[PDB]
Formats: structure tokens, C-alpha cells, sequence
């Protein structure tokens, strides 16, 4: 019941309020997702002027209830099972020999929108690291989401790296812990172990003099 919700284009809105080494700033986003492909174009819109941390930190944090889930992996998909009373998303990401981000946000259909409300706190960062420094490249990143069931919260956890490029050439670590939980109480599909082949395409609008990011993502289901 909750995949049928995802046979078609899917509309949606993200809205970010975060506070990073006390710079607070907000962050709204807008665009869709079509499951049947996992294919997600999205831009976003530092509303409160200039981004104090880099946009590619942001990507993870910015709905894989559109990932495509084969056909023959169907009964593991957590995400759409819990729509449309949506699921709460925590993470804690920390940036290798940095600060770290901790991050709630709550996904869930406001009619035939899917919408993500998310709070990001972020510590521990150097003034001149490679995210308050500004240091990393904006352009490309791939990895896999490895998920595994959390049948005490009937929810799941996933755990990844991503491999952000460094500007000097070197590689920012950015180790990121993950626990969904369900928002309503009907039954959810709790997953066998498998993975998101996520890969996030970074892009500037032409026209668009605010900060700002275009964003092109493909999430697939694998690994059974």
C-alpha cells in the first residue's frame, strides 16, 4: 500500500534548519522523484544567505523512499512501507579528524508531496578544516548505503562512507551512522541485509545568483 504511492512522479519539498559551530542557517529545497527509475532532481536554496559549510556535506542529509527496489527485492523495502505516515531519519556523520554533524528529520506525505524536515546540529569542526575552510570539490560522489533490520524500534539501520574529493587532491572522510524508526504503527517491511547504490551529481543554475544547488541523484536497491 505504501509503494503505491511511488508508481508515478512524486513531488517534493525539503526544509533544513542547522547550526553548525553556532553558524545557523536554513535551507529549502524543491523538486521530485520517480522510484520506478530512483531517479531524484532537486534544488536547493540557502535561504539565509551564504552557506557556511560546503553543499556536498549537506547531499546525504537533503529520501530514499525513492530508491528503486527490483522486483525480487520488493519485500525489503522499509522506506515505502511506512507511507505515507512517514518514518523519522537520525544520523550522526563524522568527518574524519573534523567535527560531526547530528541530524533528525522526519519524512512523511503532506498530501501528495513528500516532504523531509530535518535539523542538523554540527561540533567539533576546525576553523580551518576542510569544511569550515571550504575545501572540498563540488561536483560528484557514489557510494552504498548498507542497511540491515532494527526489529526493536521495527525500524532499520544503515551505516557508510563517503569519499568527499579535497580540493589539494586528498579525501575528507565522512563516516555516517543511520537509524529509521516508523512515525505511524501499522506493520513495516523489516529488511534482509542489502544496500542503496547512491551516486549524487552536483550542478550550479546558470541564472541563480543566491547559494544554491542543482542536484541529479539515482538510488538503487541491491545486494540480494
Amino acid at each position: 500500500k505504501g509503494e503505491e504511492l511511488f508508481t508515478g512522479v512524486v513531488p517534493i519539498l525539503v526544509e533544513l534548519d542547522g547550526d553548525v559551530n553556532g553558524h545557523k542557517f536554513s535551507v529549502s529545497g524543491e523538486g521530485e522523484g520517480d522510484a520506478t527509475y530512483g531517479k531524484l532532481t532537486l534544488k536547493f536554496i540557502c535561504t539565509t544567505g551564504k552557506l557556511p559549510v560546503p553543499w556536498p556535506t549537506l547531499v546525504t542529509t537533503l529520501v530514499q523512499c525513492f530508491a528503486r527496489y527490483p522486483d525480487h527485492m520488493k519485500q525489503h523495502d522499509f522506506f515505502k512501507s511506512a507511507m505515507p505516515e512517514g518514518y523519522v531519519q537520525e544520523r550522526t556523520i563524522f568527518f574524519k579528524d573534523d567535527g560531526n554533524y547530528k541530524t533528525r528529520a522526519e519524512v512523511k506525505f503532506e498530501g501528495d508531496t513528500l516532504v523531509n524536515r530535518i535539523e542538523l546540529k554540527g561540533i567539533d569542526f576546525k576553523e580551518d578544516g576542510n569544511i569550515l575552510g571550504h575545501k572540498l570539490e563540488y561536483n560528484y560522489f557514489s557510494d552504498n548505503v548498507y542497511i540491515t533490520a532494527d526489529k526493536q524500534k521495527n525500524g532499520i539501520k544503515a551505516n557508510f562512507k563517503i569519499r568527499h574529493n579535497i580540493e589539494d587532491g586528498g579525501v575528507q572522510l565522512a563516516d555516517h551512522y543511520q537509524q529509521n524508526t516508523p512515525i505511524g504503527d501499522g506493520p513495516v517491511l523489516l529488511p534482509d541485509n542489502h544496500y542503496l547504490s547512491t551516486q549524487s551529481k552536483l550542478s550550479k543554475d546558470p541564472n541563480e545568483k543566491r547559494d544554491h544547488m542543482v542536484l541529479l541523484e539515482f538510488v538503487t536497491a541491491a545486494g540480494i
